[PDB]
């Protein structure tokens, strides 16, 4: 589990969004399982604006943070799970660390802030749903 809380909004794995994420969506991209919800708190999280490769994951199936280099953001295939079929993923980047499904959520950082979350893995990597293109988060 994890989300990202900047300004008036909420981002989290589509696949993991709650009925109040729903009752209040801003938008949502089932290709990049990410969904972003509105907040009545004003949140305080800083997103990268940037093509760094490095950074920093939190890995909640080991209580730790790993550093890693992490592939820039494409389209990966992604194997069928409970909550998608098989199918190409968007905007995800991969890197070798080790992940769990309930690892979901982790933030990637770097030295300019958020770079994405958790959102896929399995033999020995760990995929990341990027954000930084999502430029209207901040306004
Ligand atoms: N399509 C997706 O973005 C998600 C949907 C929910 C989901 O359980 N997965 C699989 C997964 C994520 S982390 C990880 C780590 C080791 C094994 C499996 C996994 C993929
Ligand atoms: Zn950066």
């Amino acid at each position: 589990s994890g989300a990202i809380y900047v300004g008036n909004y909420r981002v989290v794995n589509r696949h993991l969004a709650t009925h109040n994420d729903w009752a209040n969506l801003v938008w949502e991209d089932s290709s990049r399982d990410l969904l972003v919800s509105s907040t009545t708190a004003q949140g305080c999280d800083t997103i990268a604006r940037c093509d760094c490769q490095t950074g920093v994951y939190y890995c909640s199936s080991r209580r730790k943070h790993y550093p890693v280099s992490f592939s820039k953001p494409s389209l990966i295939f992604v194997e069928a799970s409970e909550y998608y079929p098989a199918r190409y993923q968007s905007h995800l980047m991969l890197a070798v660390g080790h992940s769990e499904p309930g690892d979901c959520g982790g933030i990637l950082r770097c030295q300019h802030g958020v770079v994405g979350i958790v959102s896929t893995g399995g033999n020995g990597l760990v995929g990341f749903a990027d954000v930084r293109d999502l430029l209207w988060l901040d306004e």
